[PDB]
């Protein structure tokens, strides 16, 4: 039995900014009350986890990151409710606490007890249940995935069906979800609208995914990677530009493609000029945009307010809008009744040893998502 | 017997920015095809009329300015079908021409045939109807309104009930619906919510108006000038803050007293500070902004996107986003039933040719609407 003790396995540690995950053992402790203990079974590797490296992100160091991921309840703490050792689980990068003003609202999904804000990188009580060579280390957006283990708070996690193949549907713990719900409960695209998306990786397609099932007659894929191309048409893009092809500004070239302008739009990147270019070339009367990438921390963009005055609508979402534990397990549902697809996003499948090439792929241009096989 | 003729009547021309109105004899020719000439009657002082003297606002000059009215038709071209001499009508500075993609559109109100985004101060036809000293002077929006006479392209003008009171329900072409349109129609301000209301001036108070009627339960009005807080409490705010009186920032205040952020804000000014400040200040997952104030020429806002990733709504409308020429009649119409008030908005009254004291009152931070009467 492991229930009640500490565990010693291996994860991929992340020591400083821009190197490579030290993958070595670490110690994770049992769950306390209201704590969950899962052992990872895959794990994706999202932009977003990258930008911890890169310094895109600032969040505390050492950390274990990754918060894409699917694995199966070895033990829970006191007063744990909603999940059960032997539960396949999904952990929730976004909670889901249920008390709060947020989890309150019909709309609103971005807890007030996440650590996305402020991040702490720690379990909800401010402490850490990793070490690592006899030091501490930081958990990531209360999930910290590349682990063989992982400790995660109550309300970061939810219970999905036993007979889900984790391989795949770790993609609903981020990159998918927030795509597709982006496009269809964000933005809310209607029949017979012209979006246009910009970035083609796998939370762009995700997008794609939703506009077209949201009935959208055109959706236009941004991206200056024309290797992106072709798998954006084969999930809905029904014509793709690259702006470095162009002499015109690409917010000019759409308005021009689009008869005046878009009805949707959507950053997928994480960059300012393309936030602002992705609000330009929407219909400036009626079009929205909405905001998917994460920026560079701590840098603001400069607009004129005359595009929001003509009555452009400019939002932004984390999770696509989802409220995390009451939509993770209905997404998946409807994963197994073949509502969606996951098959297109990934690209390569790696085991956990291989992180590092699996980050050299996505840096590379040349992968959508590895998922990491622990 | 004026039909067909050119008037010779006075009219306020800006020769110059930042200079008084001159108050002198213009020659007004006749209306051309799908043309309307009005009599007015009353024209309302909007702020917006101060920024074409200030150049907050660019738009050609020598003009005769003004754009919240009412009159009385005089005569109408070959092939108006939708007003008829001796009609009551207000000129609708944002037009409804009824075939552009906005106007066919169910949400959209600006109208491809607008003269504001990229003003030209001309008729639809590119000529003015305007002569003054033997020079030709710029319309304003195509309306006009600060003259005796004025000529309107017919999808800037809209038919009202015949016994409308002129003296005020001029104020439903600008101030008033602009107002009341950003809170229940653009903002659609929702029952028991909280909202904060930037600038306690016509417009303000409007947004107010409407947010009251659609049943915020808090409706916080915010102003530097506190000699405007009765006036704001009279149709509906129930707490009004001075940003002056406090050592933090005006967005923490609003964010303290409404325990956490509130659920509609409103910018009403016309500042880019206020316009962010007033964006931060609600919710971050589920609060939405509206920019009503204009900004000054060509200036760009900074601002953090962070602000809507987390999910806040970010928006801007001309006119309250009403539909000019449908929706103008329908509430000439509800305010002779009583659904709504304008005698909070009208602080005082001259005759037209004291326009100059109008302005004076405006700026020196005394009235909220004048209303000139011809
Ligand atoms: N809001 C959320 O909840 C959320 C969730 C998941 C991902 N993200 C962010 O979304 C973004 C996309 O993530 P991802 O799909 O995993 O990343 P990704 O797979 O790197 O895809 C980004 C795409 O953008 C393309 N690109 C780069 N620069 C430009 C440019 N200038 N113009 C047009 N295309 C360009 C690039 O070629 C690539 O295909 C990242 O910033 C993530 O951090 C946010
Ligand atoms: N979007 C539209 O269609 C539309 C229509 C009508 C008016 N406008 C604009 O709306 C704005 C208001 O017009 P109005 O009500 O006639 O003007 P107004 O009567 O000058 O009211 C503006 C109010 O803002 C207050 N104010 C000034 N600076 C600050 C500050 N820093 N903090 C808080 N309050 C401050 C001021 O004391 C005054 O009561 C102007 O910019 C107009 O140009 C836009
Ligand atoms: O990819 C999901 C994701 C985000 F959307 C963030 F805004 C963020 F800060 C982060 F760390 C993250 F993983
Ligand atoms: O007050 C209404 C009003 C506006 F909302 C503008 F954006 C503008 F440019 C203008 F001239 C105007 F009069
Ligand atoms: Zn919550
Ligand atoms: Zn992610
Ligand atoms: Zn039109
Ligand atoms: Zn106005």
């Amino acid at each position: 039995s492991t229930a009640g003790k500490v565990i010693k396995c291996k994860a991929a540690v992340l020591w400083e900014e821009k190197k490579p995950f030290s993958i070595e053992e670490v110690e994770v402790a049992p769950p306390k009350a209201h704590e969950v203990r899962i052992k990872m079974v895959a794990t994706g590797i999202c932009r977003s986890d990258d930008h911890v490296v890169s310094g895109t992100l600032v969040t505390p160091l050492p950390v274990i990151a990754g918060h894409e991921a699917a694995g199966i309840v070895e033990s829970i703490g006191e007063g744990v409710t909603t999940v059960r050792p032997g539960d396949k689980v999904i952990p929730l990068f976004t909670p889901q606490c249920g008390k709060c003003r947020v989890c309150k609202h019909p709309e609103g999904n971005f807890c007030l007890k996440n650590d996305l804000s402020m991040p702490r990188g720690t379990m909800q009580d401010g402490t850490s249940r990793f070490t690592c060579r006899g030091k501490p280390i930081h958990h990531f957006l209360g999930t910290s995935t590349f682990s063989q283990y992982t400790v995660v708070d109550e309300i970061s996690v939810a219970k999905i069906d036993a007979a889900s193949p984790l391989e795949k549907v770790c993609l609903i713990g981020c990159g998918f979800s927030t795509g597709y719900g982006s496009a269809v409960k964000v933005a809310k695209v209607t029949q017979g609208s012209t979006c246009a998306v910009f970035g083609l990786g796998g939370v762009g397609l995700s997008v794609i995914m939703g506009c077209k099932a949201a009935g959208a007659a055109r959706i236009l894929g941004v991206d200056i990677n024309k290797d992106k191309f072709a798998k954006a048409k084969e999930v809905g893009a029904t014509e793709c530009v690259n702006p470095q092809d162009y002499k015109k500004p690409i917010q000019e070239v759409l308005t021009e493609m689009s008869n005046g302008g878009v009805d949707f739009s959507f950053e997928v990147i994480g960059r300012l000029d393309t936030m602002v270019t992705a609000l330009s070339c929407c219909q400036e009367a009626y079009g929205v945009s909405v905001i998917v990438g994460v920026p560079p921390d701590s840098q603001n963009l400069s607009m004129n307010p005359m595009l929001l005055l003509s009555g452009r609508t400019w939002k932004g979402a984390i999770f696509g809008g989802f409220k995390s534990k009451d939509s993770v397990p209905k997404l998946v549902a409807d994963f197994m009744a073949k509502k969606f697809a996951l098959d297109p996003l990934i690209t390569h499948v790696l085991p956990f040893e291989k992180i590092n090439e699996g980050f050299d792929l996505l840096r590379s241009g040349e992968s959508i998502r590895t998922i990491l096989t622990f």
